[PDB]
């Protein structure tokens, strides 16, 4: 990698490392459409397998921006609308505070006060209609964002059935397959799973758990290589040669609600470009807002500063890009780590790229 990039991301990852004591990472810049990979540590501590290329990641929440432009896809291809009532999709939701609740409430974590986690006492699909019809929200439809696993994976469940596909299934074959991520996964399979890095939270290697609406909301496992083709993908989707791929991208990046100097998109979350540092770093753990809603929502802004932060039990992750300058990085470890840490550590590199 040219020097600079070599000596920026350098100076900035290993004081992060020792600081936070992660026991391995990966990076990926993408600059002017050509991906520099760095990687350090372990992988696996105890059998000493080091993080390479090929080393998969839990992403955590990052998997709300995959989830994100699948919904947006099914968007494209006319299957769902936003602007849809929830129960056009799940009848069975006839409790009357589901009325007025639209799939892009759910998609944007402003239905009313929907939990950040579903129980994990729901198990079926009978399970997890009964949550739902007994969940009682705190406010309208459209009033306060509270960040949510049980709202975006419901919006993801239901953005599928259209299709008649799985969500797995519609996932690997109208996104992951055609943006060529061929390493990334919501189950990881036998045959990856040498590749596949132990989390570690309190010194014990650790996977993240089988959960209810796992798959939309937290579930994607994936390699630095392929996260940096997902950054290139969002970064220039008008180069994605799948029609509706390529606007489904688009419309997961399209500003719906804002808060503060931040803008909810589908899974993706936006500022203005240039960005004040502690306007992104301490914006820290997940709290209820108020939105103004956008109306209609403004599309794709390339001056922004696009990002989504993850995290699981044992692994921590980062992704961020600005269009306008055609740059990206991605921060992966298996670590759960501060999130300011994390943000602070992508605004030095990418700053100092411009």
């Amino acid at each position: 990698a040219p020097q600079q990039i070599n000596d920026i991301v350098h100076r900035t990852i290993t004081p992060l490392i020792e600081q936070q004591k992660i026991p391995g990472m990966a990076v990926a810049v993408i600059y002017q459409g050509k991906p520099y990979y760095f990687t350090w540590g372990y992988a696996d501590i105890a059998k000493k397998q080091p993080v390479t290329q090929q080393t998969l990641f839990e992403l955590g929440s990052v998997s709300k921006t995959f989830t994100g432009v699948l919904g947006g896809d099914a968007i494209a291809r006319g299957e769902i609308k936003l602007s849809d009532p929830t129960t056009k999709y799940w009848p069975e939701l006839t409790a009357k505070q589901w009325n007025g609740i639209t799939l892009l409430h759910l998609a944007t974590y402003t239905a009313g006060g929907l939990p950040l986690q579903v129980p994990d006492e729901v198990k079926s699909s009978s399970d997890l209609l009964r949550f739902y019809q007994n969940w009682q929200p705190a406010w309208a439809p459209g009033t306060q964002r509270l960040y949510a696993n049980s709202s975006i994976g419901l919006f993801g469940a239901l953005a599928v059935k259209p299709s008649g596909l799985s969500f797995e299934q519609a996932m690997q074959t109208r996104v992951f397959q055609p943006l060529k991520l061929n390493h990334t996964w919501i189950n990881v399979p036998p045959a990856e799973e040498k590749n596949y890095a132990w989390g570690y939270r309190e010194g014990k290697a650790v996977h993240v758990s089988p959960g209810a609406l796992d798959a939309e909301a937290y579930g994607v496992k994936s390699t630095i290589e392929d996260m940096a083709r997902w950054v290139q993908s969002n970064l220039k989707p008008l180069d994605i040669n799948e029609k509706t791929l390529q606007q489904g991208i688009q419309l997961a990046q399209s500003r719906y609600w804002q808060t503060g100097d931040m803008y909810q998109g589908l899974g993706w979350e936006m500022l203005d470009w240039p960005v004040n540092p502690d306007s992104i770093i301490n914006g820290d753990n997940l709290a209820a807002r108020p939105v103004k809603a956008i109306t209609p929502p403004t599309p794709a802004v390339r001056a922004s500063w696009v990002h989504k932060t993850g995290a699981t039990g044992g692994f921590g992750s980062y992704v961020a890009f600005i269009p306008e300058k055609e740059l990206g990085i991605v921060m992966l470890a298996n670590k759960n780590y501060p999130n300011p840490a994390r943000v602070d550590a992508a605004w030095q590199i990418l700053n100092a790229l411009q």
